[PDB]
């Protein structure tokens, strides 16, 4: 079946853009999964998830009798995918679920966990989302086994196909560095947005860098790859070592025995896969890393046995059955017990990556620290795993259910309490009023609110106009903010803001938050109205300002736009074509093509791009909100051509006469290229369209605007 | 970026379920493009349509200073991808204009066509769609020209992306047979569903079969794709002799002078491709095919010399001035028009296809028929052209404005005017409790009516129950339909119509074909009631019986299911995977995966299968409508293995006890296999979901019994 992609290897995809449509979701269009969540006695799923933790199934039987350090490891992949640099992975969506993830060879097995679940999801149905479950059921675990955790949110909404994440260019799994399609470069740069060392791994190789069990050298991937996930050098050790206190590897055999991956298996296969020919396949005979490690004496319960053993034995390389290189204590006695028969007991075992928290300097005294201190230990990890399970979970308002933690943490970006009377639609519109007086441009306006808005990101739901954090460092220093505009903007919003709320009674006050958006809105307003149409854009007041201190400064560095085709800026030269990154951030945005199209036509005539530049403003009336960026986009008496100077610049020239009528970048002339954006442009273009453009764009712009306002969901 | 599809080949791709998404349509939720042709003044557009003709642009100079044979080609090309093996392809969707066909080799320079129409379109905008414009261009040009056409029905509503069409397995663009992944075996057998030669023509290659010029042969080659194209001899001698009538070819040089196609061609083309190094690169020096024929003396009006020349003269082989096989009057004068040089004339010439014409023995008897009567000529090509411009848009309740043709030809599989009152609800109550009185069985019931509705595909929208061709001869007859059970089930359901309205007054009715969709409901309420729900299935009157003789035998053939997974039947092996075509049924019926699950799973309980097959009927209740299939299916108590008769069946098994409690088909078990499938079969074998399964599947039953009933747009 020979496809557009087989023949156009590089036409730019936009399928991405109509993912989670409607029609691949089963539950109806008004299905709210908040209030199911809501109403589910979580109680009493955590009841049957404690009494699971020990109860045997015969085609995955447990380890010890004790399915909880399965369920930790399911718990930490769910949520081990995460990347800072674009938010996408995580545990939010469940994705585990579905392919590729399914199917990775660090999920080898997690197919039998999430099946010895499904009688829990069936029992309970749409209340509780497998994504949620997955969580729920590694914290259940913790907890039988006397692990107090931190805490947990509910309302992670299933999704219902896989999201197209770039995990690499690898076409074998697990291929080492070094390739035609190494990931690495450089001296030992991953590339961004990666946030793993190999194709089909979490974060690192268990044997060490490639394959070569140096722990001093595992460190440093290891290090890189959690801060690319977020997690510095304390939560690090904590979560490693506090899962480490748990369970097993398995390694019983060698790894031929074992067959195809889930989405490679036979349909009889009924979903799950690796199935093994060594023994009988399962439990004694496991075989899922080929590794065989046991850490600690009480597998099945908590304890300060990882760090007791890791600094009271030396170590000394050895195989698994599978070939695999791991540690052993050799002068050590067989104190770890089997996991199958009572009458063996094992010397303590450890990973390459396991030594690392030793043999690396400044985990070496971190680690010290929790071995001496276990308590501070069990602390650390309990943050640490309650910030790897919620990091893509958003703003605190969408957490659900009795067992959220009060504490506010500085990570998730937090957005002080709104403890004052809103203003009405009265106050809005004399704020408005105000705002187009003060002599601030459509221009500066729109450009403001459109640079606060949109560093929301839905991969993580991290970002967005709440809280007013463009006036704080480092939003209010970035280049594609135009931090000497931006700040003169502010300065004037500001007192527009602080005389408004001085003339107040009964407390009633706005944020800077809020006006920035308001101000936004009334630039919008303005514009249709310079084009002779009277429309309100809506706006939603609520937002606060957070402060300086309740901002982490460099956990907001991945939120900078370096590209956003939406102001025709690219911070520098990428690889990766513009109009690829366009649709990559429209993504992000949540937009569907024709949102997009919409939205940038409009922001075009707008004066929203960096600088100034001219680039894609095909309009004689700046300022204005037509559709004149499409009328005069396919307009066939112009001819475009690449500049001699800058082959990703086009002049845009009349047909006949020669003459310079436009310039335009990649991102403004691939809706007159591409031929599913140009059937777009062509309707926005059309002579009955300034209405229609007029109202979707208001529309697109007011969803930008609230973005991350699930304060009103 | 590696991807799914990269990884696992061979896992179903369900996407092309979901395609067609409000979210890639820029047109509101509400749009109705019916309505809006409906107030388009057809006669202003035609009025602009005439002056394009002969408004030559400079960047494509009008060949004899009138477009109009570029336009017909472009409109039979658009017609042209028709196959009648499923449907897909035609006119219908303005799919010209996406890819891949608008960079199909044999559209090229269709894009400056298309470009040429756009200021129309943009003039009128939403209110005629691309897909009727292409079409609408082709009739007035044949009008421009002297020939008056049968009609003109708009409604063809654009769609927004690419369809997912099988155009065949080649990686080469136009590849001749043999090759790795040959469309041809044995004694030139096209495999089916194509209906072309070479992948990326519309039909047969110009020069001959695999580049043979050999006219005899060619002719083999041309009525077997038109035949897949649902026109017989004497419409194809019509349509090809009529087209070749008008305008000429393109080849004044050699085809290495051609640039990229669109979906290649750089953004600075806009959307444009085929650039020509060769001389000015349009007009005089345009390259095309390739080929140089100009077939009548005046290519800019309707006459009778293109047989005058085929018959007049003798024919000599020779090359264009790119190289290809093409035909010269042996001896003749310089009789041909050029179509810019006023001073320069040419030999008559011909395509070895046009000679076909006449060199085939059946062909040359309906040509020398039309030479010697060219009013036959004349009528029978404008009712080709209309019926190829037409043959894809179902049932004449579609057809919009004030040029559709009053005669109500056969294949439009036509149905009767209802001339007498409807049944009304009462009465229904009263006929459903005669369906349930008689004795015919939940299976029987609901059987015939998924029988007779389910003939229904989107692609061309033929079949669906209107009609009741399901009692008519071929449908009566098809395997998958059981002929004998349903003789009996219809001599019932006769019996029971003629007592019914024996009995009424006032010329009140119930034609046999609303009956058996009434009495499949009350089936499907029965079942409903067998499982202790209270369920009235929605029924919307107004269906008509087609009499034998409204009804081609020969052309309801491709309706025929070979493969129905809704009834787990498949007529013989096929190199296609089961699930495979199961998807495809469902993308026919216009359903998304979740529909597509729904109804599976709860004809399986119904009795639905042909044969009363066990297979997937994962009920002890059957004929009780519950979610039985889903719970039973989803049951890891159970293990699955192939059967050592037949790999494609398999047996469930009780994994304690080694009982057989099921067994299944690929289509059964799929929905446990595939990860986004199983998802959906959760929700639906959840202990929440009996009442959403059981409203669920009404929903999705009810759609397609509407399938066909544009008479209720
Ligand atoms: C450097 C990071 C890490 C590496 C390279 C690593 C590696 C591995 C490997 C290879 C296995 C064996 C899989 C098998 O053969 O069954 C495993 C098991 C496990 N890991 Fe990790 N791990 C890492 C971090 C974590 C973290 C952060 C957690 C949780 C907080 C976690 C919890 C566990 C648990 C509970 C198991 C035992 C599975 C069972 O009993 O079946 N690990 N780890
Ligand atoms: C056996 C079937 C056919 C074959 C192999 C065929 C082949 C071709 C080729 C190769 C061209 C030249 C393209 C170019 O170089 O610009 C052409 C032109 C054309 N064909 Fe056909 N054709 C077929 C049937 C039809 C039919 C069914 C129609 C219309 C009813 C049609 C109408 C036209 C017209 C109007 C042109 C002229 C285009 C112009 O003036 O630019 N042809 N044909
Ligand atoms: N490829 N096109 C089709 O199969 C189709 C189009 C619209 N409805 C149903 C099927
Ligand atoms: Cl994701
Ligand atoms: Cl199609
Ligand atoms: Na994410
Ligand atoms: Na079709």
């Amino acid at each position: 079946g020979t496809s557009n992609r087989d023949w156009w290897p590089n036409q730019l995809d936009l399928s991405i853009l109509h993912r989670h449509s409607s029609l691949s979701d089963p539950m109806g269009k008004d299905f709210n999964y908040a209030q199911a969540f809501e109403k589910l006695d979580l109680a009493a799923v955590k009841r049957d998830l404690h009494a699971l933790m020990t109860t045997s199934q015969d085609w995955w039987p447990a380890d010890f009798g004790h399915y909880g350090g399965l369920f930790i490891r399911m718990a930490w992949h769910s949520a081990g995918t995460y990347r800072t640099a674009d938010g996408r992975g995580g545990a939010g969506e469940g994705q585990q679920r579905f392919a590729p993830l399914n199917s990775f060879p660090d999920n080898a097995n997690l197919d039998k966990a999430r099946r010895l679940l499904w009688p829990i999801k069936q029992k309970y149905g749409r209340a509780i989302s497998w994504a949620d479950l997955l969580i729920l059921t590694g914290n259940v675990a913790l907890e039988s086994m006397g692990f107090k955790t931190f805490g947990f949110a509910g309302g992670r909404a299933d999704t219902w196909e896989p999201e197209d994440v770039y995990w690499g260019s690898e076409k074998i799994w697990l291929e080492l560095s070094g390739g035609p399609n190494s990931r690495y470069s450089g001296d030992r740069q991953l590339e961004n947005p990666l946030a793993a060392v190999q194709m089909g791994l979490i974060y690192v190789n268990p044997e060490g860098p490639d394959g070569n069990p140096d722990p001093v050298a595992a460190a440093r991937d290891i290090r890189d790859t959690f801060a690319r996930m977020a997690m510095n050098d304390e939560e690090t050790v904590a979560l490693i070592a506090g899962g480490h206190t748990f369970g097993k590897t398995h390694g019983a055999g060698p790894a031929s025995n074992v067959g195809a991956e889930p989405e490679a298996a036979g349909i009889e296969a009924q979903g799950l896969g690796w199935k093994s020919a060594y023994r009988t396949g399962k439990g004694a005979d496991a075989i899922t890393s080929g590794l065989e490690v046991t850490w600690t004496t009480t597998p099945t319960q908590w304890s300060h046995n990882f760090f007791e053993n890791l600094f009271g034995y030396e170590w000394e390389l050895t195989k698994s059955p599978a070939g695999a290189h791991q540690w052993v204590a050799k002068g050590a006695d067989a104190v770890i017990p089997d996991a199958f028969d009572p009458s063996k007991k094992h010397r303590p075992t450890m990973l390459t990556t396991d030594l690392s928290l030793r043999f690396d300097p400044a985990y070496e005294k971190i680690s010290r620290r929790f071995h001496e201190n276990p308590e501070q230990f069990a602390d650390a990890f309990a943050r640490a795993w309650f910030k790897l399970t919620h990091r893509d979970m958003g703003p605190r308002a969408r957490y659900l259910g009795p067992e959220v933690p009060a504490e506010v943490l500085l990570w998730q970006d937090p957005i002080p309490a709104v403890d004052h009377p809103l203003i009405d639609a009265a106050d809005a519109a004399e704020l408005k009023a105000k705002v187009l007086a003060s002599g601030l441009t459509v221009s500066q306006l729109v450009s403001t609110a459109w640079a606060a808005a949109s560093t929301f990101r839905g991969s993580d739901k991290r970002g967005g106009a709440n809280g007013a954090r463009i006036r704080l460092a480092p939003q209010k220093d970035w280049e594609a903010n135009q931090p000497e505009q931006l700040a003169a903007v502010l300065e004037t919003l500001e007192a527009i803001r602080t005389a408004f709320n001085g003339a107040q009674r009964g407390g009633k006050q706005v944020s800077l938050a809020d006006l920035i958006v308001l101000a936004g809105c009334a630039g919008v307003e303005q514009a249709a109205k310079n084009a002779g149409h009277a429309v309100t854009v809506p706006f939603a007041p609520g937002r606060a300002d957070a402060s300086q201190e309740q901002t982490d400064v460099e956990s907001m560095a991945v939120l900078e736009p370096v590209a956003d085709g939406f102001r025709n800026y690219l911070k520098g030269k990428y690889r990766v074509p513009a109009e690829v990154l366009l649709v990559d951030k429209a993504q992000l945005l949540t937009l569907s093509a024709p949102e997009m199209t919409v939205l940038l036509g409009g922001l075009r005539v707008l004066g929203a791009n960096v600088g100034q530049s001219r680039h894609g403003v095909f309009t004689a009336r700046e300022q204005a909100l037509t559709n004149d960026f499409f009328v005069n986009l396919l307009d066939m008496g112009t001819e475009w051509k690449p500049t001699a100077a800058d082959a990703d610049v086009f002049e845009g020239r009349d047909r006949a006469t020669g003459e310079l009528k436009w310039t335009g970048t990649r991102v403004d002339l691939v809706f007159g290229s591409h031929s599913q954006l140009r059937a777009l442009a062509e309707v926005y273009g059309s002579a009955d369209a300034q209405e229609k453009f007029v109202r979707d764009f208001v529309a697109v712009w007011n969803k930008v605007m609230n973005l991350d306002r699930f304060d009103l969901a």
